């Protein structure tokens, strides 16, 4: 499962596919990305036990170099004039995506928290 069975590996493309995460052996994280990476994308509401489904969007895309970032835009209770756009290295934002589902779904609550709203702030302490 590469990038190179799919469309012609850009630099862009294979430094996004080069980290491979793993906490073991193999890691379904890895060939879920590469299937959105099709053009499928993500975008639809995420169910956040104890308050409302809100939603959010991700792609993934050849995005260059210097800005291999993975973007998401996040909207809170689907209020429009309250976007977040949170987007990080592509070997650092699924850190924060398995903060984000843990958080939300695992512990049934819709509080955030406070050192994880510093980098969602986007706050240098």
């Amino acid at each position: 499962m590469r990038i190179d069975e799919l469309v012609p590996a850009d630099p862009r493309a294979v430094s996004l596919y080069t980290p491979y995460y793993s906490q073991a052996n193999r890691r379904r994280y890895l060939p879920y990305a590469l299937s959105l990476y099709q053009g499928s994308s993500i975008e639809g509401s995420r169910a956040v036990e104890g308050g409302a489904p809100i939603s959010f969007v991700a792609t993934w895309t050849v995005t260059p170099l210097p800005a291999d970032m993975t973007r998401c835009h996040l909207q809170f209770n689907n209020d429009a004039e309250l976007t977040y756009e949170i987007l990080l290295p592509n070997h650092e934002f699924l850190e924060y995506l398995i903060d984000m589902l843990m958080g939300y779904q695992r512990m049934q609550k819709t509080d955030f928290p406070g050192a994880f709203y510093r980098r969602l702030l986007g706050y240098d302490s």
